[PDB]
C-alpha cells in the first residue's frame, strides 16, 4: 500500500534503494531495479548522486513498455546533489536528472542533503533552494518535493520561511532500530511529513563512510530472536518495525532472493512487546560518521 503525502500526491511505503558503490558495474542497476519491479516494489530511490539514473530509468521504462505497469504506477524519486543548492541551479539539475533517465517527471524531488558544497563547504540560504523546488512543483517537473537529512531545526527552517507554497511531503533520513529517531519521527507527524528511513538494514557498512567496528545491525540478537519468533529474517522485522510506526521504509539489494523476500514485509506483523524490544536496540549510532560530513556547518547531527 501507499501513504497519501500531505500535498495529496500517494508514496508506496516500500521502496527500492538503487544505490550500489563505484566497484559495481552500472549495468547491475538495469537488472536490479527491473527485478524489484518483477517482485512487487513500486517506489524507486535514485539520486544524481549515485551515477545509476540512466540504468534505473531504463529499468522503469523496460518495465512499462513490456506492459508489467504503467508510469503511474511507479514512484520515482531523485535527489539534488549539495553542489547545486544555489537556486539557479535547482530546475537544471533536475531537468538533468529527468533526462538520464528518459522520463517526464519525478514523483519526488528531494534536496539530498543541507551541507552545501562549492559548485570545499558552501554557504547558501536553503529556503531559496525550497522556493526553487517549488518551482519545479509549478512546472510538473516534480509531483512532489521533499528534504533528506535534514534535523528539526532545519525542517523549521522550511516550515517558518516568509510565503511557502509547498510544504515538504518527507524527510528522508538515516533510520533503524540503532538510530530510530523517534522524537524526529514524532515532530514529522505532527506536520503531516512522512519520515523517510535510509540504511534501514543497517547500510552498505561502505569503508569511506562506515566504521567497520560498528556493530552489523543484521546480526543483532534481539532482531535475530524476533525472526526466530516469527519465522521471518531479521531484515524483515527491520522492516516491519518501520512501517509498524509509520515510517516508509527504503530496502536496497542487488540480490535476486533478498530483492524478492524484502516485500514479504507486507505478510506478518509484530505485537507491541515485539516493537518495544526493537525500540529498546536504540543507541545514537549513524553509521555514516565520517569527518568528511561532521566537520561541515549544517552537519544535521550536531543537533
Ligand atoms: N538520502 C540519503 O542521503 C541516503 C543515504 C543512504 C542511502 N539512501 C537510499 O536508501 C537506500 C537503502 O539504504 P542503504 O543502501 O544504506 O542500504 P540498506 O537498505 O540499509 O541495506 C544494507 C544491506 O542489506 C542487504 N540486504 C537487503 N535485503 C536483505 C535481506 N533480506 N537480508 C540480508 N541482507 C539484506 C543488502 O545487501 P545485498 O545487496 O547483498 O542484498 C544491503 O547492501 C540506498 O540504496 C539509497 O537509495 C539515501
Ligand atoms: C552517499 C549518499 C547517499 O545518498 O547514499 C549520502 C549518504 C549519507 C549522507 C549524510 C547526510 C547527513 C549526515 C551524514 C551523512 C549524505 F549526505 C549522502
Amino acid at each position: 500500500q501507499c501513504v497519501k503525502l500531505n500535498d495529496g500526491h500517494f508514496m508506496p511505503v516500500l521502496g527500492f534503494g538503487t544505490y550500489a558503490p563505484p566497484e559495481v558495474p552500472r549495468s547491475k542497476a538495469l537488472e536490479v531495479t527491473k527485478l524489484a519491479i518483477e517482485a512487487g516494489f513500486r517506489h524507486i530511490d535514485s539520486a544524481h548522486l549515485y551515477n545509476n539514473e540512466e540504468q534505473v530509468g531504463l529499468a522503469i521504462r523496460s518495465k512499462i513498455a513490456d506492459g508489467s505497469v504503467k508510469r503511474e504506477d511507479i514512484f520515482y524519486t531523485s535527489k539534488l546533489w549539495s553542489t547545486f543548492h544555489r537556486p539557479e541551479l535547482v530546475r537544471p539539475a533536475l531537468e538533468n536528472s529527468l533526462k538520464k533517465a528518459q522520463l517526464d517527471y519525478v514523483d519526488l524531488y528531494l534536496i539530498h542533503s543541507p551541507m552545501s558544497l562549492k559548485p570545499i563547504f558552501d554557504i547558501v540560504d536553503l529556503c531559496t533552494t525550497w522556493e526553487a523546488m517549488e518551482k519545479c512543483k509549478d512546472a510538473g517537473l516534480a509531483k512532489s518535493i521533499g528534504v533528506s537529512n535534514f534535523n528539526r531545526r532545519q525542517l523549521e527552517m522550511i516550515l517558518n520561511k516568509p510565503g511557502l507554497k509547498y510544504k515538504p511531503v518527507c524527510n528522508q533520513v538515516e533510520c533503524h532500530p540503532y538510530f530510530n529517531r523517534s522524537k524526529l519521527l514524532d515532530f514529522c507527524k505532527s506536520k503531516d511529513i512522512v519520515l523517510v528511513a535510509y540504511s534501514a538494514l543497517g547500510s552498505q557498512r561502505d569503508k569511506r563512510w562506515v566504521d567497520p567496528n560498528s556493530p552489523v545491525l543484521l546480526e543483532d540478537p534481539v532482531l535475530c530472536a524476533l525472526a526466530k519468533k516469527h519465522k521471518r529474517t531479521p531484515a524483515l522485522i527491520a522492516l516491519r518495525y518501520q512501517l509498524q510506526r509509520g515510517v516508509v521504509v527504503l530496502a536496497k539489494s542487488y540480490n535476486e532472493q533478498r530483492i524478492r523476500q524484502n516485500v514479504q514485509v507486507f505478510e506478518f506483523q509484530l505485537t507491541a512487546e515485539d516493537m518495544k524490544a526493537i525500540d529498546g536496540l536504540d543507541r545514537n549510532l549513524h553509521y555514516f560518521n565520517s569527518d568528511s560530513f561532521a566537520s561541515h556547518p549544517n552537519y544535521p547531527y550536531s543537533d
